[PDB]
């Protein structure tokens, strides 16, 4: 319960403490304007490892239970975003601004995530005071307002060309609310500068219509009237109790980061802790296209929220009928705690494949949850094997984002329908794998194979390409940073100080199970924000100053990243320290006809494996 | 059903015809000595494709149903192995020799696989003539027959250092009869020369005792008696009619080659053929060590028989209790047909993960078979997805090979017991994927992603790394032969002539999934026999003269291979021809403590994916 997500009651307490303690008068974030003071979110502040392990292993008292509140200070001479550490629960006595502490300075107010109320005010502007200025061309293309269809908007990110920018390409789509929302692009995109704290000052800085750009909608309308614009017509055996799952072989505390997504703590196999924490850090997406949004889009999904955008799992569909179903509570953009029903599910999965052949079939423990944004869907799986192996997979599915088809559009994807292109994109996800193999003190090994031509002892006149094992202990972080798209040692394992019964260092190896979306060139002005994408796998010294490889604040200002993961790799020693492993997994997705109306989970996904390597003395037991 | 394996009735008739034609001097292969004449095996002769398709598609009469008989002609001045085509079934009248026609000449007698009678005769020699010579050292190390555990022999291959050799290193192991009978290597290996036609003339050419090499066993005993030898004492919807599966979505004819292994013909998703044939071709293993057998062993398992060594599927273990099980029939080293009970199992598996999202469940059809040699176990999987996708998967499991632990043994693996090493080795499998995408005439496309620094259209001063698609039609065989370990197109697919509704070439893409082992250096004078291991993927024109990428006769003479796969690649055009795909999957295996007593199929193994890429005009429907 030192890893348990804040209870609904706990959420209320922090919210009450803020109102009573904070000098500035706060507005409900659900109805907050840019120049208002509001609480964006409050959630569990993860405890220090040292105090947690002291409690977990040495019977010391639990660490002070704390919450981290994100506050939008827009109602002052100089607006800022402030992170407040509140605690200790159940009854708070302090409220510490750790902003400067964690980031070296203040959080620029433009890095703050776009409020829901900000989206709605952007819609008012578009529908009420922008779109009508191009009714003639909209009536023409898309039966606009004339007893015809309803249109809707799509968001994109980041929002500008440099730091300080808050200008978003919003696309116009049909409001067909069936199997596919952004499957009918109108080819009309609007660049709305919404950086100003006064919405009446927001403007459209440029328009994109079906191929070409215009300064504003008034310019587009007259060229249309003047018959100067060509318009394309668009038609249409284990027990969950609290945060703790316990089987005969496994024990772990689970949870959900409102921004970082699904996580698991204190992973113990048969009483022995394998890892302190296995958590999702960030989910990314890079697009390509000849239309603005698809041309520019680079998603750092934690800027939105993997937990905040998690959905209830449908019993029988998302998880087996006899699965265990847990709820989740959150305060993001609200006054009162909200509850997500069936956010998680744990169940037993008979693989149907013989685990060993006298033997028995492969039965697995599965921890699952789903994040959904605009209908796309990430299904996050954590599977725990009876032999001590852990499997972490990601599955993408749902509706793809679309682009209006014009010109050399096929240079950026495939046609999936009339006037519709499926733009290229790569999916990526970052995981923090804080293995504690045989305790804190860890080393890193790189074992692989080699063929060396040597003479045959019984026939020295003949040679034989001798297959043999190479081993190397990595000394610095730099040696253990493995570039995506390159080759890493086939057996890369974190080992303990001690060895097994046979003299081999007790180890758990990480096996990356993911094809290669393929890294963004470091020449990209925003690549630093997702520099975790450079590596297939990286090992660093765990620090309390390095809790995440990304940040909520990166999405809207990637040009100056709040968290630049590459900074973590700094030539420090990794021999005999508390080590963390960061795994990047993903794939290239060139959309195709089969992806319509939905992209299916067909395949076995993308992720990695954690497997015992000289950790036990022989094949372990099982119930 | 012209792809059906020969029935028992057919197997009997061919043997009768073969006995009548081949004089009165034939001998039951089960009891034949090297100088005898016997029928090694009789199995189905795969029909000509043109005639097969003409029958299936154009209603033309079925092509002649034939069998292939391998005959060991050791009874003559110049002994050879002969391949005979026998037909037509059901009542044969001819028996033609296709040996020269297929192999450019005679099959040398030393290439023939080692008969079971030959092995038993080798054991006799070892236990009657050989071991007794070293009774003193065996009593001391291994309680030879002093109330101690019994000894057995372990085979290895190839058998020599050059073409023409039949000299095998047999290892001596305790026969506990519990768990791994191969977990107790004594450190004694005999290099027996069983080349000669007269067993009485067979000799041991060298002996390896626990690290040291000796000329003969007597010398080893002599050396020991003189106290010049240290001895380490060793302790102690769908149904299936005949050969065809018929789900609501799929149709195919399954079978099993006596040597090649499991195979599928006439694969049809919703009535349309995707592939004429998908079959296992060869299974390989490459070891390392400082002990003889372990250092020399390179396997081409079809020399023993993936089918001949197939095992009964344990209901409720290898396949769900209520799956559909099918028997198999064969004649190998027997003049009477044998039955392999429950050789196959076909079943639907609820994937346990939603196909799409509320949404729909994901269930697959699974065709399984298991090959077993000395308790080491290949489980062959081909899963057909409701969306037209096909997953071919291989898992290994069971008892690993052990070696006597001495010297720089850890350079060749890990100690897994007392005086026991787990030698390094790679596993590999070759599959023949004859895709007929939209018909015979097929092309090959290479698709991937790329970034191009381009100015932002709405902000000229700034740049954006523009993600885009690259497409390239491959023209010759050499272009489609991608080296194992290197990087290849993320989107390589065979395409028909027709485009989809949207104008994209209808194709099925080959996504190769493996932690590929690591190719044997081409400097090795024997890797030519398994030159298929060079490429993770290769595409060649289909040829009736290139039915397989390996041969039963490769194993015992890899230095002059009967089939050298790379010969297929000869700069021929692959633009609008009958194309065949060849896929290599494998992995490096450094044995660990968890492999004892036996290694688990944990995770998912190795193989590949066949995915529809613009083959349809939208997501396919299900029934
Ligand atoms: C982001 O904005 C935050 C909220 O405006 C700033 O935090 C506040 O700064 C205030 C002004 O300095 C502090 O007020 C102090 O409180 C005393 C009463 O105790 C007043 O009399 C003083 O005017 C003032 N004292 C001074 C000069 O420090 C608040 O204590 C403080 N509020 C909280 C909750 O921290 C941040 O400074 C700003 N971030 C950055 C880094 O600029
Ligand atoms: C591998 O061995 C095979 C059998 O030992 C050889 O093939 C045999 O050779 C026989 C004698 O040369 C053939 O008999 C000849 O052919 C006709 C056909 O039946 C016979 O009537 C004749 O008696 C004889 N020729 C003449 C004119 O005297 C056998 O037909 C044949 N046996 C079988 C069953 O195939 C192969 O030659 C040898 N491999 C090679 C290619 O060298
Ligand atoms: Cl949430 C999700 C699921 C699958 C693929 C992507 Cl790229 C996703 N990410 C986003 N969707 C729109 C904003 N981010
Ligand atoms: Cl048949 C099999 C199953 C699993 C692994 C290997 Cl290397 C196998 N191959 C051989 N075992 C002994 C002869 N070859
Ligand atoms: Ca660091
Ligand atoms: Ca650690
Ligand atoms: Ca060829
Ligand atoms: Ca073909
Ligand atoms: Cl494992
Ligand atoms: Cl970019
Ligand atoms: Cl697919
Ligand atoms: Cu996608
Ligand atoms: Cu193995």
């Amino acid at each position: 319960q030192l890893f348990a997500d804040l209870s609904r009651e706990e959420l209320t307490t922090v919210m009450s403490f803020l109102t009573q303690q904070l000098g500035p008068d706060l507005v409900d974030a659900a109805q907050a304007r840019p120049s208002d003071n509001c609480v964006f979110s409050v959630e569990l502040q993860l405890p220090p490892k040292a105090a947690a392990l002291a409690h977990l292993d040495r019977g010391s008292p639990p660490p002070a239970r704390e919450a981290l509140a994100i506050v939008f200070f827009g109602g002052q001479p100089q607006p800022n975003v402030t992170e407040l550490v509140v605690g200790p629960l159940p009854q708070p006595s302090y409220m510490r601004d750790v902003t400067v502490e964690r980031h070296g300075g203040p959080l620029p107010y433009y890095r703050r995530p776009v409020l829901l109320r900000e989206y709605l005010d952007i819609d008012q502007m578009i529908f009420n005071r922008e779109l009508p200025q191009a009714a003639g061309v909209l009536h023409h293309c898309c039966s606009y307002k004339q007893g015809g269809q309803k249109l809707l908007t799509m968001n994109s990110a980041p929002r500008g060309v440099q730091s300080g920018d808050r200008s978003t390409w919003f696309g116009i789509y049909y409001n067909i609310t069936k199997g596919g929302p952004y499957l009918h692009p109108v080819g009309l995109e609007l660049l709305v500068d919404h950086k100003a704290l006064d919405p009446a000052d927001w403007t459209v800085q440029k328009v994109f219509f079906q191929g070409r750009y215009y300064e504003n909608l008034a310019q587009l309308e007259e060229q249309f009237e003047a018959g100067q614009v060509n318009v394309v017509v668009i038609p249409d055996r284990f027990s969950v109790q609290g945060n703790r799952v316990a089987s005969s072989l496994w024990t772990f505390s689970f949870g959900l980061g409102a921004f970082s997504g699904p996580r698991v703590f204190d992973v113990r196999f048969q009483g022995e802790r394998l890892a302190y924490e296995i958590s999702l850090q960030e989910a990314g997406a890079v697009y390509g296209g000849n239309t603005p949004a698809a041309m520019l889009t680079r998603y750092m999904d934690s800027g939105f929220g993997m937990g905040y955008f998690a959905t209830p799992l449908i019993r029988g569909v998302d998880c087996p009928y006899l699965a265990t179903y847990m709820d989740w509570h959150f305060v993001v953009e609200s006054q009162t705690p909200k509850t997500l029903h069936d956010a998680f599910c744990v169940f037993e999965q008979n693989k149907g494949l013989p685990l060993r052949r006298g033997g028995v079939a492969q039965t697995v423990l599965v921890f699952r949850s789903v994040s959904t944004m605009l209908n796309y869907d990430y299904v996050w799986d954590m599977v725990f094997y009876p032999n001590g192996a852990i499997e972490v997979k990601l599955h993408a599915t749902g509706y793809i984002s679309s682009a209006f088809l014009f010109g050399a559009a096929r240079r950026y994807g495939n046609q999936v329908g009339e006037h519709t292109l499926g733009p290229v994109h790569t999916h990526s996800a970052h995981y923090k794998v804080d293995l504690d193999v045989g305790g804190l003190e860890n080393w890193v090994w790189a074992e692989d194979m080699a063929f060396v031509p040597t003479a045959i002892p019984w026939s020295p006149e003949h040679q034989i390409q001798r297959l043999q094992v190479t081993r190397k202990q990595l000394e610095t972080e730099e040696q253990a940073a493995f570039p995506l798209g390159g080759a890493s040692p086939r057996y890369l394992y974190l080992a303990s100080k001690q060895s097994n019964k046979w003299g081999h260092p007790r180890g758990y190896r990480i096996q990356t199970v993911s094809f290669a979306g393929g890294p963004m060139p470091q020449n990209s002005p925003m690549e630093r924000a997702f520099s975790w994408g450079r590596y297939q796998l990286a090992i660093t010294q765990r620090k309390e100053t390095e809790p995440s490889s990304s940040s909520v604040f990166n999405q809207n200002d990637p040009w100056t990243p709040t968290v630049d993961f590459s900074d973590f790799i700094n030539n420090e020693t990794i021999a005999g320290k508390d080590l963390v492993a960061w795994v990047t997994a993903g794939f290239l997705h060139i959309p195709h006809a089969e992806d319509i109306p939905n992209t299916v989970t067909v395949g076995n996904g993308v992720g990695f494996f954690l497997r015992p390597y000289n950790f036990f003395d022989q094949e372990p037991s099982m119930d």
